[PDB]
């Protein structure tokens, strides 16, 4: 009908709930299910979906084999009804990529996936499932983007990509879409070192986003957009809870314009919802892998420098993978306020499980309470010995 | 368009029809199908499908060895086409859950599922498919609901939860939802000593609830529900002709207000329609064991302590295997008055069936027929050898 | 929108065209495909779709070892997009049975199925997808209809079902139906010793059903319908070209008004689109067998009792099997007439094929053109050695 | 709505960007894929699909052996959605036919499929999902036609069919189609000396088509037709690039209206987009066989016969199998242009992979941008050694 307004802030968050689990890799040992990672949960004015990349490849078909890469011509976006499997019979490609993110403006829906080598790749971006625009590569280092769903506010749908460098300064731009067509772009700007992979919500006509630096920091870097004058800044969350992986331990007091020295060159995607004291971070558990997930309520994170946790919520034990974590909200759900929700991608096989030659995902996914519900931990599920 | 209202009676019911059969077990033997239990039929007003809850997994595949476990992560409530299996690709998951009940209420559909520790357990009510409200668990002893459609009058939808001992006095509620919000909830009230999985159906502005004391109880606890005033009273079948499983041999004289002692701490979820002299009981053929399946016209049986049965239709023979049972009719149907039918769930595999290593089942269901018509054993139809 | 009224005549028929062919059991060697028989072809306003009794299994299921028995309870009516197989993913059951009939009014369609022991089986009628009408048995003697799609004419739908001795004088009743409800029936009059699986289309207000005498007659029986006046009359094709199988040499002369001797006790459902000299029946090509299927033009079969064929056309070879076969027409079409149509069944496995332990058929279908086309045949194309 | 008029030019192309791939091989090596060759991309106001010639059987099955052959009884048109693969549950049939074309006129459809004997085949064109016109072999040796989508100009659609010798001149006609009927039809006309399988698009009220000369020529002869005037002429592309195959090595001069000669009685189905400066031609990179495949800018390469490329696009490389190409635009897209697009059939298996006894295919398709975007190649991806 009407392009969609941020005009509601979030809920109080007292607790999480269960809100969509799909149990991909249990179900694929004897199904055609598609090998995927990357996933992401976005939704339409009328449904809310499951996405991901797929690899071109079911879990127990022979060419799942070699699927812990990254980028190669077999991968596509992928939608799949909320809490099925990514199965090659439920699924609709979206479009061919190995990075990519998408958002429905109220009006359609916005996907753009990226592709091509790694000095030569180019975003081509599709709006009502037509290509409109296309953007080569700036900076000739693997062009990338969210990995998790957009935002808009009044047809207006701002987009961060990275290109360059994994490990050192890289240039990354904030695009602003309006119908497929670029309407402006920003060179990065604040105190944010690095950013990779943004996981952005919207309230009251404004955008957060909260990133990865992969290069030095174990703190998050977070951009705020204002999707009406087209403008935005970046920092830091100041609160010594880390947040990233593999991270050094928590100090007891945190950074809020520079990085948090400890691990250099690696990190993982993830998001948190800034509210002042209805703010919270979610963390693997684990400082050196991937492994558990939880909630932890740390009030004005983003500011405070020495704010610790108040409250907190297991979702996977530190026993079971985890990996990849974003969020997204039901823009269009009846109510006074937005929900928030999130979803984690439980990976399986390579590199932990080397027992299988392939690397997939399951997914799970919460969105908030202001019940104070009780707890439970949500792993993947399946058994790996199976496959063999 | 507009709230349904329970505006009419019943049919009169002389005989039951076939409605729907899945042959679940025998096709899944060799198609991707799920493995399930605790099924039901709901209708929408314009199609009425089969609702279960899956096991998240297939029956050939390899995590199908476990099954007969009720409560894990892996469960969801699923809807599909009516006598279609519920395969990977066609089944639709409402919510996440081990417990569950479904209604739409002439503008939309609520789900509810409650997943959890057996301490810590809650339930997520959605309506439209958005979760709306949430319950915490109040007795700490699995939270736990009908697992068969609930019923709804002019936008309000009662349903019964019951959270705490199995075997024992425990908690149970009335809620009275519209709109996935909660208007009222009362404690139960009346002579039942226990309820727990309540089949409900309505007629001319009230709703009947068939449930089963799992505490001491032979013959059913009935709830009628005044969805107008939002409240209730409860009582046992007075007949005795016996509906729980495992029970006593039938009585002479049946006890309408107290439960007929025999077998302790075990039962299985029924149903029965309770329309004066038009009144139909349903019943396991087997005093020892969920097998074989009956209907019976016992006149007056809920007020009548001496009825006993005047007409009888044999569903499933003695030799074959059945299992819950519940009450459905498709309130948007047309006709003067409301076609009583029921499901009956066929389960294979574990306890009973030892050679395999899981748990699932089929459905058959029927509706009334003011005909008398000639009658035929719908039995689940799988043979278990094929699958060793 | 409004009922459909059968305005028009049959277009010239000069020639057949390929219209639909699914390859089922080619498909279905490595697929879920269900094992069917008995199909048909029927249309909706909107879509044409193919009809067919489901065994309940898969045809490399374990389950389908047994498949040539006729009533069980594994049998359903379902129906799938033309030309796909039926496959357990994309069919859609429209009630349970094992005998059936099925066509659309114009508003909505009515599906007729019949289940049951052999003597006490019972019809039960659905409109717009609901349970509205029942019918027990009448003779006690397995309660059968059509088997392909019935012909509705501002709002009435004739049905021919029998009751009774397969192969003696049986009772047969035409019953009138309008939304689900008996208007009427009557007792089969005319001159047709017995009837079975009728054959239905309609052209300018008049219904004409080409049934299967299976006591004594090589010709088949016509069943001429008055949809207004709701009567009828019977009689027999009066040519010498016979068209039941198994059957006797043509002889020069035939019987307009009595069976013609020969083969006792059995036949095939077969088809005949009789309109003066633009009539054409179709027949086996083998005398002996359900092998080999042509179509014959013999001007006035109805009435020249020493009619032969003028013009013809090769369907399936006598090499390779065939089955029933049965009218249908896209009451729908735009167009000036009504353009006639017709499916063969090609039967695989027993009793012919004792190789494997199954029996299934997949479709062939085709409607008239005006030109003169040149000729090809349609065999089902499946190579039996491969499912050993 | 109403119908298309092609009322817009091309848009500029400076680049290809990846528009759609299905990866069908790596997939359907554990997945129900249907055996395909000979597919295209097609476009509806709404949607834009795949389509293909299925083989009637699923890669994996056994009937897969034999499949290089063209003609038989079980191929059909079938679609899909964009970048799925072609299975066995999510393919609709158009018609059956061993040869095809299909384009939507902006109200429906119209699909034309061709079965037959070599001697005796049809074409039966369809019409908003029904059969509406028949046209019998008229030179008796394989009626056959484009191989990819018609284009239609307010109701009009032309389609290109030959029938005769694949060897020698051969009698080709251009219909006009409008609704699914007849409005004309013309022989050949123009220098073009032989025409097999035309490539079509529309811009700016005229309709052309790139076409294979199969007798002499390894340049391509085009088909320039007035959809209004319903006239039409033809010649051969003037451009020294030659692209056919197998072909002649470039020459520094090409012909205008006659066949380059070199290599005789073969070729491959290909395109071109012929736009003065914007013009670019599509060939495989081999002129041995159908491996690699390249887009070169070639000004005014339809009337320079020395005009070379000026700027070029890999596609596929060298060491990859192509096949067919075709093309196809969104003519329902919003923009002030057409955007040019095409697709490439990568075959895998016979003649070329004698390893497996099937032959079939996966499709990558791309359509241009006015940007310069960086390139890279889009292989099949499947190993054939897991097919063993
Ligand atoms: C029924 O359900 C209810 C509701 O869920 C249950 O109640 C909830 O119970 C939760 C579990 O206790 C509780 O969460 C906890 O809340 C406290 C604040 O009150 C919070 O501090 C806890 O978080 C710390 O501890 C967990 C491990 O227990 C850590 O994994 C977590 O990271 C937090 O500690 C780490 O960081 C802190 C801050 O930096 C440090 O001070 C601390 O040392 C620790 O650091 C180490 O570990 C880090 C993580 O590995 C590492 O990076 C770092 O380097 C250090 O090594 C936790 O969130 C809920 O608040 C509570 N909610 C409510 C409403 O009651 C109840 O149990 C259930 N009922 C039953 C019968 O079970
Ligand atoms: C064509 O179709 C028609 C229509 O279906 C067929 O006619 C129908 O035939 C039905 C079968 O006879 C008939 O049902 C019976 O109706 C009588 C009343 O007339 C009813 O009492 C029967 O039910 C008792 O018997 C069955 C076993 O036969 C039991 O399973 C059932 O539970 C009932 O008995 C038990 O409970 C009673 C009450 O307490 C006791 O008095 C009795 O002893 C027995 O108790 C023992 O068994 C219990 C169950 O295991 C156990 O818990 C207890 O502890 C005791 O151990 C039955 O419903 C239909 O009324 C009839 N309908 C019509 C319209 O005619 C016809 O056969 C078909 N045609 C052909 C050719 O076959
Ligand atoms: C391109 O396509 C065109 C168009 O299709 C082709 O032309 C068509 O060619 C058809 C084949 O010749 C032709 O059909 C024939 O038409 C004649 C009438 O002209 C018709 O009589 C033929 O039917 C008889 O013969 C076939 C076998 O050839 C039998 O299977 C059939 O049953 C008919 O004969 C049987 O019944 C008759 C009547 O009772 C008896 O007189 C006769 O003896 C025979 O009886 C025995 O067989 C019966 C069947 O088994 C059995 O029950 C009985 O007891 C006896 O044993 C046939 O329909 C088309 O008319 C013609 N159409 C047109 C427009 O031209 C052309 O070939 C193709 N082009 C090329 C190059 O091939
Ligand atoms: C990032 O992406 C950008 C954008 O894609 C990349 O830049 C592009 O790079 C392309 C590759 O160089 C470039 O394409 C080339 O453009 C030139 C014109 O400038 C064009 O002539 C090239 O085509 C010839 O060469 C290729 C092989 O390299 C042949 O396969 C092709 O057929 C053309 O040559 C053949 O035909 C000619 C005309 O007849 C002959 O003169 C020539 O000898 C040759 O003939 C033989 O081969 C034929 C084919 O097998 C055979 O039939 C014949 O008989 C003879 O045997 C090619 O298209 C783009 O123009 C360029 N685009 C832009 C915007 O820059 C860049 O590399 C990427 N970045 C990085 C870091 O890699
Ligand atoms: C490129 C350097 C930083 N970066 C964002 C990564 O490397 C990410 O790593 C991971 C990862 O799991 O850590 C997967 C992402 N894979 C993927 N999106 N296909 C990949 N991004 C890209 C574009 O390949
Ligand atoms: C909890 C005590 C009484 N009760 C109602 C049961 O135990 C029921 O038993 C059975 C049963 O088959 O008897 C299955 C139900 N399983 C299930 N709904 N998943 C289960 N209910 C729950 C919540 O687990
Ligand atoms: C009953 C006597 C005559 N008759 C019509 C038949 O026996 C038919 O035979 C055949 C047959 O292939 O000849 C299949 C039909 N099978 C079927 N519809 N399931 C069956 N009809 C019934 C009701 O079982
Ligand atoms: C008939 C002579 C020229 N010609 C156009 C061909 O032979 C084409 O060859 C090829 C081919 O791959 O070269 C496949 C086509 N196969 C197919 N469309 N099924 C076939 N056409 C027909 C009608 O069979
Ligand atoms: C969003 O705001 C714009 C004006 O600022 C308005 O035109 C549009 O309709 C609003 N969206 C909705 C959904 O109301
Ligand atoms: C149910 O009754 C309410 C008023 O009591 C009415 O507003 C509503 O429209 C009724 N529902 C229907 C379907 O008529
Ligand atoms: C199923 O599980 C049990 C316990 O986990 C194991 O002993 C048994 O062998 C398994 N059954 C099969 C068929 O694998
Ligand atoms: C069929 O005829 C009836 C009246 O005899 C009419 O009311 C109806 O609309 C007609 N059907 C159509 C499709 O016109
Ligand atoms: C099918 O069933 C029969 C009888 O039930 C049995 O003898 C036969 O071996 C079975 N066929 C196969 C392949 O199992
Ligand atoms: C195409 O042109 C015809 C008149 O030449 C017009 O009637 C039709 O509406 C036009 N199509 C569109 C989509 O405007
Ligand atoms: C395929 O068919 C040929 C000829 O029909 C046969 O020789 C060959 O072995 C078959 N290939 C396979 C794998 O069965
Ligand atoms: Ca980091
Ligand atoms: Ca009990
Ligand atoms: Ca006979
Ligand atoms: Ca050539």
């Amino acid at each position: 009908r009407d392009f969609n307004n941020l005009t509601k802030g979030l809920c109080t968050i007292n607790s999480w709930h269960i809100y969509g689990k799909d149990n991909a890799v249990r179900i694929g040992e004897d199904s055609d299910v598609l090998v995927t990672r990357e996933p992401y949960v976005s939704c339409d004015p009328d449904e809310c979906r499951f996405y991901a990349l797929s690899q071109g490849t079911t879990i127990r078909g022979k060419h799942s084999n070699g699927t812990i890469h990254d980028r190669s011509q077999y991968r596509a976006l992928i939608s799949w009804p909320l809490s099925s499997p990514p199965t090659v019979y439920n699924s609709r490609v979206e479009c061919i990529g190995w990075s990519s993110t998408s958002c429905h403006d109220g009006k359609t829906r916005m996907s753009i996936c990226i592709s091509g080598p790694n000095n030569n790749a180019s975003a081509v971006i599709w709006y009502n499932r037509r290509p409109v625009t296309e953007i080569n590569t700036w900076a000739r280092n693997i062009l990338r983007t969210q990995e998790s769903e957009c935002v808009c506010h009044n047809g207006v749908c701002p987009v961060v990509f990275t290109d360059g460098s994994a490990t050192g300064p890289a240039e990354t731009r904030i695009y602003y879409f309006k119908e497929g067509k670029i309407l402006k772009w920003e060179p990065l700007a604040g105190t944010a070192k690095h950013i990779e992979e943004c996981s952005c919500y919207g309230e009251r006509a404004e955008i957060t986003c909260t990133c990865r630096d992969n290069w030095q920091g174990s703190n998050r870097p977070v951009i705020r957009i204002d999707p009406v004058a087209m403008t935005h800044t970046s920092q830091y969350i100041c609160s010594p809870v880390l947040t990233d992986n593999p991270r050094p331990n928590d100090p007891t007091v945190g950074k809020c314009n520079d990085p948090y020295p400890g691990n250099n060159n690696n990190g993982v995607k993830g998001f948190s919802y800034l509210d002042g004291v209805n703010t919270w971070l979610g963390r693997t558990i684990s400082i050196a892998s991937r492994s558990g997930y939880e909630m932890l309520k740390v009030p004005n994170a983003l500011t405070d420098d020495k704010s610790k946790p108040t409250q907190g919520q297991t979702i996977v034990l530190n026993t079971d993978w985890s990996g990849y974590s974003g969020s997204f909200m039901d823009y269009w759900a009846e109510g006074e306020c937005y929900r928030a929700c999130f979803y984690v991608e439980l990976i399986r096989g390579r590199p932990k499980e080397d027992k299988v030659w392939w690397t997939s995902n399951s997914i799970v996914s919460m969105c908030s309470s202001t019940e104070f519900l009780g707890q439970w931990d949500w792993p993947d599920g399946a058994k790996i010995e199976y496959f063999l």
